[PDB]
């Protein structure tokens, strides 16, 4: 099947800085303000474009060691990104991949909301497993605060 989990979060940060630092600067980013989410992230091969793979490693005691993920689209005056995640982590039993798009859209205060989609493509009717669907709730709001969280200390960065 394919399965489609959504969230739209809120964030004060302007579209354009925040598209700029989280979505297109968070293999740096990432394990700089939020280690207890993700250790390290490591290109694999690509420079950035569409088939673009990364290693997302993350701290020991979580229950997956690592995904890789494929960027898949790029448009950055719309602020949309497209990726995959395609190897390691949650990928294995009855998931073979997990297709996601983000976009982020200005709101009339001034700040952003993030319109996230995760299409799972599962084997036959087989569900996603609840542990997953939290797991990436739970993700996506550390690294999301911990990114904003620098972005209001540090206001000379990604203007
Ligand atoms: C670097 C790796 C980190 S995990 C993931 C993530 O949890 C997330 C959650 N909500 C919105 C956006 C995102 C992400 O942009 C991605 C980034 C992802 C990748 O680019 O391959």
């Amino acid at each position: 099947g394919v399965f489609n989990y959504e969230t739209e979060t809120t964030s004060v940060i302007p579209a354009a800085r925040l598209f700029k630092a989280f979505i297109l600067d968070g293999d740096n980013l990432f394990p700089k303000v939020a280690p207890q989410a993700i250790s390290s992230v490591e290109n694999i091969e690509g420079n950035g474009g569409p088939g673009t793979i990364k290693k997302i490693s993350f701290p020991e005691g979580f229950p997956f060691k690592y995904v890789k993920d494929r960027v898949d689209e790029v448009d950055h005056t719309n602020f949309k990104y497209n990726y995959s995640v395609i190897e390691g982590g949650p990928i294995g039993d009855t998931l073979e991949k997990i297709s996601n798009e983000i976009k982020i859209v200005a709101t009339p205060d001034g700040g952003s909301i993030l319109k996230i989609s995760n299409k799972y493509h599962t084997k036959g009717d087989h569900e996603v497993k609840a542990e997953q669907v939290k797991a990436s709730k739970e993700m996506g709001e550390t690294l999301l605060r911990a990114v904003e969280s620098y972005l209001l200390a540090h206001s000379d960065a990604y203007n």
